[PDB]
């Protein structure tokens, strides 16, 4: 599924991401925009052979099992394919674990490079939330 911006904002809000670990909702929407262009089916392969999955491009090196990232962890205890669902629950729940892990949203490269330090509230501007 390719979410609309506000649709995703609302979904993320419903799933408890607004101000989760101090990260306002726009951070999460911004991260999703730049990680996946709001596409739950996005996958990208990393240089180490892991793959990033879903709307928040959560990687299989650490967070999910895709059966083809040897030596990796599955800290969200999910098949990576669950992160491709049109239902963002698995991604959100995993993202909550990630962002809680001490590094905040810096885990999301695109967030660090494209959202951090910007007016992320713009990403939820105009949305009914
Ligand atoms: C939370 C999450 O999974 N974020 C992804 C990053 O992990 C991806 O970065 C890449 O992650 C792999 C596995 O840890 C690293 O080997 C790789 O070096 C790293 N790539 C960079 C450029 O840092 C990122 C890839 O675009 O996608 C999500 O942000
Ligand atoms: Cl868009
Ligand atoms: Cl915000
Ligand atoms: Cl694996
Ligand atoms: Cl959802
Ligand atoms: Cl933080
Ligand atoms: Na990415
Ligand atoms: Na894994």
């Amino acid at each position: 599924k390719v979410f609309g911006r506000c649709e995703l904002a609302a979904a993320m809000k419903r799933h408890g991401l607004d101000n989760y670990r101090g990260y306002s909702l726009g951070n999460w929407v911004c991260a999703a925009k730049f990680e996946s262009n709001f596409n739950t089916q996005a996958t990208n392969r990393n240089t180490d052979g892991s793959t990033d999955y879903g709307i928040l491009q959560i990687n299989s090196r650490w967070w999910c099992n895709d059966g083809r990232t040897p030596g990796s962890r599955n800290l969200c205890n999910i098949p990576c394919s669950a992160l491709l669902s049109s239902d963002i629950t698995a991604s959100v729940n995993c993202a909550k674990k990630i962002v809680s892990d001490g590094n905040g949203m810096n885990a999301w490269v695109a967030w660090r490079n494209r959202c951090k330090g910007t007016d992320v509230q713009a990403w939820i501007r105009g949305c009914r939330l």
